[PDB]
């Protein structure tokens, strides 16, 4: 499924930014 | 699965907005 | 239906990015 | 269609963080 | 199809991310 493999990079997309966020801070 | 990537990019924003607000 | 939603967020996300482009220039 | 602007807007964004990344490199 | 082109793009956000998470590190 299509969906399924675009909300799991979404998740993976959220996990990186979290990952900035906590560099940057 | 679209409740699902609203709410992910709902946290993504959250998320660049806050980015947005340590660069500045 | 969510698709306007999902539109509008992405949209707000490129102004984001926008703004942090800017904010990296200068 | 909603589709190919999604499609458009994520283009966008890939563009984006690739001009983010040569600012950063 | 678009759903293709959205899985593809999303990939490369993918790797953008780890490329900023890398130069972040680095
Ligand atoms: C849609 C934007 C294009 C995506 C970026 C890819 C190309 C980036 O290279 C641009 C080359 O221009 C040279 C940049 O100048 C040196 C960088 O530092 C100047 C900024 O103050
Ligand atoms: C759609 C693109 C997805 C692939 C991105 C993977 C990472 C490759 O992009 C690297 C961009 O950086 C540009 C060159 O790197 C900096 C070179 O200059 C630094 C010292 O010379």
């Amino acid at each position: 499924d299509s969906q399924k493999w675009i909300v799991f990079l979404l998740f993976l997309i959220v996990l990186l930014l979290l990952a900035i966020v906590f560099l940057l801070r």
